[PDB]
């Protein structure tokens, strides 16, 4: 039974390169400054990577969608 | 890297160990 609650700003999906990204288990939350990914029962901010989300659909059909910058760890690994 | 994610550090979990994580990207990025 959780007792201490906290309010945050959520979003259904994000847009990186024109296509939507949906997590397998979790949702994108925000405290007003940056976007983080946590589960449904505990607030645990993690790094938004491409291993938890997949590419499905686009960003012109979902009503109320937002834009975000997906921190892909592969792009600093290619320049190293 | 596709099975585990990065969260926290190695100074909080009591009873943690050390292990060398294999990375298949490093032979592919060099060749």
């Amino acid at each position: 039974v959780p007792a201490q609650e906290k309010n945050f700003t959520t979003a259904p999906a994000i847009c990186h390169d024109g296509k939507a990204h949906f997590p397998r288990e979790g949702v994108f939350v925000s405290n007003g400054t940056h976007w983080f990914v946590t589960q449904r029962n505990f607030y645990e901010p993690q790094i938004i990577t491409t291993d938890n989300t997949f590419v499905s659909g686009n960003c012109d059909v979902v009503i109320g969608i937002v834009n975000n910058t997906v921190y892909d760890p592969l792009q600093p690994e290619l320049d190293s």
